[PDB]
């Protein structure tokens, strides 16, 4: 059936499939390799943002933060524009989701605060919608280079799609801070070629992309059907035996949005 | 396997749907009602310029031809507003095809030659083609109105799909004259809400739209995977229980354009 | 000096030219020609629908209209179609605004009655919203062959732009009446190379195209702003000189168009 | 009587415009503080291109140029997605045109050599094309906020009009360059607010677009009339005044490139 497309896409780009489709009324679930554990990369900065959302009220968004010359460690395409004027949290959350901000998102975190720089906050924060699975105990770059196997900073394409639910079509926010994730979502310019790539136009797509090593490219998504019906997509991969160099293939993100828009069509 | 869900697409629409994918090298082929006849309508125009193209020089294109008010019996957006000037072979040729003019289909059958006003000339170049099942008899706009079950002015899915496949991607044509009509398919206006609709946009896609009475609703096209493998998909359609003032529905070719899309993925 | 361009534009044309746009608030009116007559063509077609629907209620829009084969003189794409089945008003309405139906004229005109097929009574109508000047006092397809300097079936774009005005933006019609004219105008099919062409795309335009003899090329519409504001465009043209054959010119309306937007813009 | 517009549309957006389009054969210059200095922002990008393109033969396009993640210091849409694979010099082209990747033109300039990491390289290049006014002095992002009143990295819509007029309708760079430099510009993606949006759509129009701080908009263009003459319209603007965080008016450009085109039809 449609188990056996992800195995012949998995031979024909070398990868390991991870697709995973929350079941609605109208339709059934979505599965393959759903509660094998894949790594985070950037899609975690989507519920951080609504964890920093959560705790605190809207003027919290309006505090400014400086930081150093030192505190750049990853792609920061506005943190390195700002060292001297600062951001606000604010600014922070727009870098965090639409351009996949590595600084801004360490910054976001230490203001989760706690143990590990705020990665015991925000993995307690992953507990409280019921995520027992999900876990991030490193910080940009270094949650991008964990070794395959490895259980730090992973979740699953299950696991991610029903946190991601409950955040954009659920209650874990009020609507009031649901709509900030969702428009910051709907303008993100870094996944123009996965998920995007596979729905046909007339489907309404926000994502939250991640990439690392070893052939690690994902796309968390909510998708809309051209008559206003919400899915959830969570599009998971690596490559892990092509070596630590493996080039990620989005193509192959692309090519398995297609085969799940067959589906619900 | 595919066919579960095309007849629940049936039921969706209350209509009737054909389709058919030739086999390619790598893919199966795609049949749901695919030896069922459906009314040409407009996809005809298709063909036609084909025949036209075949049987003349390039040249004879630049051929200026005249025509009187009278002979604007049916839609015709070109047509009708150089009425004065005339237009030459090659704009009647453009017109039946991006714009789906009628009249200029009609003085393109006149240009064949031949019994019927040409009708018997088209259909024994789609002999030649090694079409023994489609047929063409009667001009625009008589050919849409064919009552339901008449066998006049229709072919099937699979018959129009292999036509189709040897004019864009087979010899039919030598190469000059293949561009000519491979462009004004890739320049086509009337079918944005049809299979366009249903694939991504990263694949390229060129057609012909059809549309009568009885609900009916047809596309016939060449799609490109973003890789460059070609495909051609047939997809008909008619709703002739509702009635003759039934109306089509554009959005059951596009959710059939992705059903198909999910399989060649 | 604005009517520099015009009559450049005349020269480089072999045309007369005549643009009129009635002055708003912000604006100044523009004339060319505005006083001098012109001929109806097409365009009369637009108020004729306003006669019928002021004079009429909603329910007479479902009348049912019988004809024959000798009722159709002009060009008349959809009057061809239906003459077994007949049509109803509002389908007469649609095929006069949309396609310039020349027969669907003839036959709403012979629904306002009276003398002369109807032309006294539409003249009398265009009185009623005070205009002294137009005057139709022939049928389709006549009314486009009278010779240069003759005065009857003659309207000026001082005096079209302000009976359109009155008809979309004045209160001319009552709510219900004037969006099923607005409608139909907005979705055209004969004016995309004229005041359309000359307008960017994100205007809105509206309009009902002209077409006779002596190369008679009318544009009357209704423009909005990106911003919102609405402005009535009213260009006509003939070229008298080069015969009763003389092709007329698209370009040169939308050239004119392209020097009206430049002002308000 | 056109730079009375201009005049109106400063105080309507309060902000400072330039205008400067060429005079061709027929027509005379249009002229709006065409020699003031306007900031260059990201449409430096397009000579930066021919620049590179000169100085090397085709094959250099090839070449493979690796970064790292410091590289990465503004918008780089393309750049950020292959900094583990990294990029041919060809593809660092088509990202600086067609999407104004930062990343990109900083090792383009980097490409050019020199002192001042390819600045004193690039405007050396202005000057072999006999631009004496225009001055590159800073990379990306520092470029684009310069305090007002400081002469470096800015330019002039006189100057910034010849420089492009010579590139792409000049001698600056043989066909089989030109074409590559034509090409990239015509895919543009950034500009369709701006000169795009106020030229009427049978009009083609080329353009690179340039943003920065203090309401700074540029859009640099060439654009083709209906018939097929080409022009040049460089229209800059900033409103400085209303402080580095003032938002650029993307309308103004748009509107003015609507005056423009009245003059120019």
């Amino acid at each position: 059936d449609l188990a056996d497309r992800f195995a012949e896409l998995e031979r024909r780009y070398d990868a390991r499939l991870g697709v995973y489709v929350p079941a609605t009324g109208t339709t059934a679930a979505i599965e393959y390799r759903a509660d094998e554990r894949f790594a985070f990369c950037s899609t975690f900065k989507a519920p951080l943002v609504a964890a920093v959302l959560h705790q605190n009220p809207l003027t919290h968004l309006d505090k400014l933060i400086t930081y150093t010359s030192d505190d750049i460690r990853s792609i920061s395409p506005v943190a390195q524009q700002h060292v001297q004027t600062g951001m606000t949290i604010g600014q922070l959350c727009d870098a965090a989701i639409r351009y996949s901000d590595g600084t801004a998102a360490n910054l976001l975190l230490a203001d989760l605060g706690g143990p590990g720089g705020g990665t015991a906050a925000f993995t307690g924060y992953l507990r409280s919608l019921g995520d027992t699975v999900s876990r991030l105990d490193a910080e940009e770059p270094e949650l991008n280079r964990d070794p395959p196997g490895d259980e730090r900073d992973t979740t699953t394409p299950h696991a991610i799609a029903l946190v991601l639910q409950q955040l954009v079509l659920g209650n874990a926010l009020p609507p009031d801070k649901r709509a900030l994730l969702t428009d910051w979502m709907a303008r993100n310019t870094t996944g123009a070629k996965r998920i995007r790539a596979g729905f046909p136009a007339d489907w309404k797509v926000i994502d939250k992309t991640g990439t690392g090593d070893y052939g690690r490219a994902n796309d968390i998504a909510v998708v809309w059907s051209p008559t206003g019906v919400p899915y959830v997509v969570a599009v998971m991969s690596d490559r892990a035996g092509g070596g630590y160099d493996a080039e990620p293939r989005e193509a192959l993100l692309a090519e398995a949005a297609t085969c799940v828009a067959g589906v619900l069509a």
